[PDB]
């Protein structure tokens, strides 16, 4: 594919390099990540319609490649995707991501602060 600086997700929102997203891989819940690159399939490719992003997971050492279909914008999907029960690394990642997002999506850190006990 060809790298680009942004694309539109399946829910119709723009995702750009540097943005915070929920990402999905097998064996883990939806997990917050930072977008490092975005790649779009091109007509000479084996699969011209494939599109993906390279992401860095919060609360984690790992970087992964996700189909755009396996990510979503962080704020808009937060209430849906945030697991209120999970502990440890997962909750630390949530905290980091909410803090990172607090200037464009202050509602998330707001919700997390209300939720904490």
């Amino acid at each position: 594919g060809q790298s680009v600086s942004e694309c539109i997700t399946e829910d119709g929102r723009t995702v750009a390099v540097g943005d915070i997203v929920w990402g999905k891989i097998h064996g883990f819940p939806w997990w917050p990540a930072r977008v490092l690159d975005i790649s779009l399939g091109q007509k000479e490719d084996g699969e011209p319609s494939w599109r993906e992003a390279k992401v860095s997971w919060f609360g984690s050492p790992t970087t992964s490649f996700l189909s755009i279909s396996k990510l979503s914008p962080f704020s808009e999907f937060f209430k849906l995707r945030f697991n209120r029960k999970k502990k440890g690394m997962y909750r630390k990642a949530i905290t980091e991501a909410a803090n990172a997002a607090r200037h464009v999506a202050p509602e998330i850190r707001e919700l997390l602060t209300q939720f904490e006990t």
